[PDB]
């Protein structure tokens, strides 16, 4: 089997991407944030505290003929940005892009934190990291990918995120029309439950490439690129007037700037992030200070190749017995 679904940026900044997902019988379509940095499929639901719902579409298990309570199971998750959610669990049929899984754990939120409530465009998350991170207790559950993988033509999914445009998540196949050149594959460690890999270095603009190992995760659920402070300082030093601001929460720069590109290594291959991708616009409406898309990972405890990096590439998440990541230009 295969599946193919379009993923759409939630706003003009590409802050996140939503992908329609069919849950239940008859189908209930919810727009979920596919997150390769977590392992829970959770939804706004008929159980979610009413004051914590503001515009989301909800899953109502009582209206699905295939829903069953997973008796005694609960979940609770905290993300890197301080957001959180928790609740109980149903099993139901879940389809993405024509690929169907029966018996998928659908984590129904009873509580969500304020950021979730305030984002009317995201109806929940679909985790695509390794199932070792799934938070369901007392019986840990599998991701949608882990449950599908019995069935896929090839044990893979691909992320093809757009810059200010829709893109695609495919399951079970490589679309050889979706990228240019060749895919460069690189080793993955599953020891922390993430798609963790080691970049071979970086360059700033038209500068020389610095060969250096940068461990980090491929995380579609994180907006920005978080790298070591040395790397990030070297980038922003090439932008007139760029500074790290304590009060704003990171590096800012004059909106009148033209930003340099940023290159990262994947083995002997290179992925170039255009400067434009690193612009996250005014820090507040009407400001001439703009927020940078490359930020320090110091204090976060891991480097994160988030959407700023991933949307410059066609990315293969290879879930074979020995997992690997692949990157191609596009
Ligand atoms: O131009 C603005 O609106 C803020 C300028 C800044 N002052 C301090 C941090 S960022
Ligand atoms: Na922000």
């Amino acid at each position: 089997s295969t599946g193919s679904a379009t993923t759409t940026p939630i706003d003009s900044l590409d802050d996140a991407y939503i992908t329609p997902v069919q849950i239940g019988t008859p189908a209930q379509t919810l727009n979920l944030d596919f997150d390769t940095g977590s392992s829970d499929l959770w939804v706004f639901s008929s159980e979610t505290t009413a004051s914590e719902v503001d515009g989301q579409t909800i899953y109502t298990p009582s209206k699905s003929t295939t829903a069953k309570l997973l008796s005694g199971a609960t979940w609770s998750i905290s993300y890197g940005d301080g957001s959180s959610s928790s609740g109980d669990v149903y099993t139901d049929t879940v389809s993405v892009g024509g690929l169907t899984v029966t018996g998928q754990a659908v984590e129904s939120a009873k509580k969500v934190s304020s950021s979730f409530t305030e984002d009317s465009t995201i109806d929940g998350l679909l985790g695509l990291a390794f199932s070792t991170l799934n938070t369901v207790s007392p019986t840990q559950q599998k991701t949608f990918f882990d449950n599908a993988k019995a069935s896929l033509d090839s044990p893979v999914f691909t992320a093809d995120l757009g810059y200010h445009a829709p893109g695609t998540y495919n399951f079970g196949f490589i679309d050889t029309t979706a990228y240019t050149g060749s895919i460069t594959y690189t080793a993955v460690s599953t020891k922390q439950g993430f798609w963790e890999w080691t970049s071979t270095g970086y360059a700033v603009g038209s500068g020389t490439f610095k060969s250096t190992s940068i461990d980090g995760i491929a995380d579609t659920g994180t907006t920005l690129l978080y790298l070591p402070a040395t790397v990030v300082s070297a980038y922003w030093a090439q932008v007139s007037g760029a500074k790290s601001s304590s009060s704003v929460g990171g590096y800012v720069f004059p909106c009148s700037a033209t930003l340099p590109s940023f290159t990262f290594g994947v083995g002997s291959a290179r992925i170039v992030i255009p400067g434009d991708y690193i612009d996250f616009g005014p820090i507040s409406t009407g400001s001439s200070s703009c927020f940078g898309g490359i930020q320090s990972s110091a204090g976060i405890g891991i480097n994160i190749f988030g959407d700023v990096a991933l949307k410059a590439a066609f990315v293969v998440f290879n879930g074979a017995t020995t997992p690997t990541l692949g990157f191609a230009s596009k």
